[PDB]
């Protein structure tokens, strides 16, 4: 049922429904020999949708956007890019070009300049201060403090109960810490618990990479982030 890297052919992205209104896009990316299944998700606004990060390239973007437009057939007017890294940004330069208003927090827009990606063109004010939380349509975008990244942010379905933690949350196989180059591995533990102690009701969580799954999803990261830490 949840798509997998077998299900999906490297350049293409399936959708899956998580809950009424909700689904996640599913893309994968060639990367150091490795191929890795990468999540976004896609929220219903009215008679629009609202995209949750990218597809991980903008081959993948172009072949999300397509994908959408062939199954739901609603159009996407904004999206957001939970943090500066090139899965999340990576083919904002597609969803501009077919017209999709892109933003981030300027934190993440200096962030994606800084690292030379592409740049989310609006702006998302108040999430500068860790446990912001800030209303975006049918989502409520949370700033939980540094986690993965000094700017990551996770974004939550009030509607539907499900929390989709990007990068800041790992799935359960995942048993190592992947890449903590810009994480801020002492600030981790604390973000997880203020996205436990804001969405102590959430249903369904979402990583940024792999099988979606319940908050044990946060103690599952604190975990393996400690065991790295260490
Ligand atoms: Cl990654
Ligand atoms: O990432
Ligand atoms: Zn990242
Ligand atoms: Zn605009
Ligand atoms: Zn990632």
């Amino acid at each position: 049922e949840y798509p997998t890297v077998s299900e999906i052919p490297v350049g293409e992205v399936r959708l899956y429904q998580i809950a009424d209104g909700v689904w996640s896009h599913i893309a994968t990316q060639s990367f150091d020999g490795a191929v890795y299944p990468s999540n976004g998700l896609i929220v219903r606004d009215g008679d629009e949708l609202l995209l949750i990060d990218t597809a991980w390239g903008a081959k993948n973007t172009a072949a999300l956007l397509a994908e959408i437009e062939k199954q739901i057939g609603l159009p996407v007017t904004r999206a957001v890019s939970t943090h500066f890294h090139d899965d999340r940004v990576g083919g904002v330069d597609v969803l501009r070009a077919a017209g999709v208003a892109t933003y981030a927090s300027p934190s993440t827009r200096r962030l994606a300049e800084v690292e030379g990606n592409e740049i989310p063109t609006h702006s998302l004010e108040g999430l500068s201060s860790s446990g912001d939380a800030v209303r975006f349509g049918p989502v409520e975008l949370f700033y939980p403090g540094a986690a993965h990244s000094t700017d990551n942010l996770v974004v939550y379905v009030p509607s539907a109960s499900v929390l989709y933690g990007g990068c800041a949350i790992y799935e359960l196989s995942r048993t190592s810490a992947g890449n903590v180059a810009d994480a801020d591995l002492a600030e981790w533990p604390t973000s997880i618990e203020r996205i436990q102690q804001h969405y102590p009701e959430a249903q369904f969580v979402i990583p940024g990479h792999g099988l979606p799954g319940g908050l044990d999803l946060l103690k599952h990261t604190t975990n393996v982030v400690k065991a790295h830490t260490n």
